[PDB]
């Protein structure tokens, strides 16, 4: 019943249907592992099909507290309250949770994304205005007998969010676990990066400057400047039979090929080696160009297949975004403070290569900041 409960894409976000208030008001909500507030549009907007009308809910309680969230690309603001919340294609429960009613925003809502709010699945440490605001998943666990775990199968129906468990039909092979370094974002540690089997040969701390996170609310694989520049150099060298505009590598412009002729074989695989559950042991997640080249669907360019390079520079650490998660079944095992990865039953691949999750690997220094 929870299988296939997500819709959406890496570019615009994956979403789950939710209900807020009594009588319930149906809303589409972005599944965001990179934030911790349950924040919903609560006032009309040109990009919103519907919104939260607190006046219609008898169960709404005003917390008499404002919330202002300016971020690098834009802002959201509104006010805090609590109300009854349910996930129609999730667990069979109703919980009372904190809700940030978004009354004003700048570059937050996306035209045609089909979502009206965000379900921030990360920890209280990063909740706004401060850490006393209990995130949704914490309320769900405290109030019910739902196990403290959730899993995400993002399929480039658009995917599945399994609350309280792991669904075996969603993956193949083994689940490999990386520890959650600190409970704020879903922070992890990358120990090694290879591009077409070639080690980038950087000190492993470089990969996690200043943190590395698993974020369903970011499109791209985002890398620290030093790592990004080496990655681009290695991908350029492997795909040298074709020369693309510099705007392509900057994730600014599209690369197009006649429909059905994308030369997948000229692009390398990228392996991210994640820290294992035991000392100096690791496992690798392998990404194909089918993951790092994000198609941009547009009827006007439809004689071709056009893509954006979905690897970009970060000044805030590594972000394993939606394009990376698309290759795998990702278990957020909060109860055991660990993140599991397994090959997704829905990942996009070809007759030559498959995305992989494999290990163990042995190295004989700490890779964290
Ligand atoms: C791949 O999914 C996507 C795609 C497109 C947009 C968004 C998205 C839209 C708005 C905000 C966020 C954004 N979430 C991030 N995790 N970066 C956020 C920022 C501040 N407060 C809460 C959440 C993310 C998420």
């Amino acid at each position: 019943e929870m299988v296939d409960n997500l819709r959406g894409k890496s570019g615009q976000g994956y979403y789950v249907e939710m209900t807020v208030g009594s009588p319930p008001q149906t809303l589409n909500i972005l599944v965001d592992t990179g934030s911790s507030n349950f924040a919903v549009g609560a006032a009309p907007h040109p990009f919103l099909h519907r919104y939260y009308q607190r006046q219609l809910s008898s169960t709404y309680r005003d917390l008499r507290k404002g919330v202002y969230v300016p971020y690098t690309q834009g802002k959201w603001e509104g006010e805090l309250g609590t109300d009854l919340v349910s996930i129609p294609h999730g667990p069979n429960v109703t919980v009372r949770a904190n809700i940030a009613a978004i009354t004003e925003s700048d570059k937050f809502f996306i035209n045609g994304s089909n979502w009206e709010g965000i379900l921030g699945l990360a920890y209280a440490e990063i909740a706004r205005p401060d850490d006393s605001l209990e995130p949704f998943f914490d309320s769900l666990v405290k109030q019910t007998h739902v196990p403290n775990l959730f899993s995400l199968q993002l399929c480039g129906v658009g995917g599945s969010m399994i609350i309280g468990g792991i669904d075996h039909s969603l993956y193949t092979g083994s689940l490999w676990y990386t520890p959650i370094r600190r409970e704020w974002y879903y922070e992890v540690i990358i120990v090694r990066v290879e591009i077409n089997g070639q080690d980038l040969k950087m000190d492993c701390k470089e990969y996690n400057y200043d943190k590395s996170i698993v974020d369903s609310g970011t499109t791209n694989l985002r890398l620290p400047k030093k790592v990004f520049e080496a990655a681009v150099k290695s991908i350029k060298a492997a795909s040298s039979t074709e020369k693309f505009p510099d705007g392509f590598w900057l994730g600014e412009q599209l690369v197009c090929w006649q429909a059905g002729t994308t030369p997948w074989n000229i692009f390398p695989v990228i392996s991210l080696y994640l820290m294992g559950e035991v000392t100096n042991q690791s496992f690798r997640i392998t990404i194909l160009p089918q993951q790092y080249l994000r198609p941009v669907e547009d009827v006007a360019t439809s004689q071709d297949d056009c893509y954006k390079f979905a690897i970009s520079q970060s000044s805030t650490g590594t972000v394993m975004g939606a394009v990376i998660m698309e290759g795998f079944y990702v278990v957020f095992d909060r109860a055991r403070k660990r993140i599991g990865f397994a090959v997704s039953a829905c990942h996009v691949h070809d007759e030559f290569r498959t995305a992989a999750v494999e290990g163990p690997f042995v190295t004989l220094e700490d890779c964290g900041y």
